[PDB]
């Protein structure tokens, strides 16, 4: 599902960023990289992709090039931390067994 | 945000039903003792939820026996497809990420 695509890009993306501020090519390496080849960038679709966060505003773009935000940051600790949670979760209801 | 919440919701719910057939009053239930109480879902959420499940053929509802006739939720053939491909796409997002280190 396209829609279930597009969130795993962004959490890459953002993971990169983390890690480094980076610009789109030397971002689609380390991916290509780290996926082993796996992933397939896309030097067409990196554009929208960047724009809507830095529009919604967890990015930002200075001149050399991306780096993460203070709200960004944030956004992340609590997505991380909720989905973490969610994983506990499954695991006591495979531990419940009903 | 509230986007996010249903989402987490709809995995919920999913691991629920992939852990068993399973009645309303049960998932909330085990939803409640797996969240050591932290999360309490209302059967109006989860209708709305089931609806558009069944609508797009991801569950589908029988009547079973024992209590009374109850409604069962059961994850379909496609429902079972699709968390499945969920859960290994998602595995290697979580292993490439540890690929940068
Ligand atoms: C992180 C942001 N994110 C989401 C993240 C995750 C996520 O993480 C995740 C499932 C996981 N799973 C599947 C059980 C596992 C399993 C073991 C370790 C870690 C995970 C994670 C990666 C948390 C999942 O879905 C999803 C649901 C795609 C989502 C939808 C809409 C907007 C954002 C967003
Ligand atoms: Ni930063
Ligand atoms: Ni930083
Ligand atoms: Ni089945
Ligand atoms: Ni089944």
């Amino acid at each position: 599902p396209k829609e279930m695509l597009r969130a795993q890009t962004n959490v890459i993306l953002l993971n990169v960023l983390k890690q480094g501020d980076n610009y789109v090519y030397g971002i689609i390496k380390q991916v290509k990289e780290a996926s082993n080849g796996e992933m397939e960038l896309n030097e067409a679709t990196l554009y929208t992709i960047f724009d809507r966060l830095e529009q919604d505003g967890i990015i930002s773009s200075y001149a050399g090039y991306y780096r993460l935000t203070e709200i960004g940051h944030e956004n992340m600790r609590l997505a991380f931390e909720s989905w973490s949670r969610v994983d506990k979760i499954i695991e006591n209801l495979e531990a419940n067994k009903k």
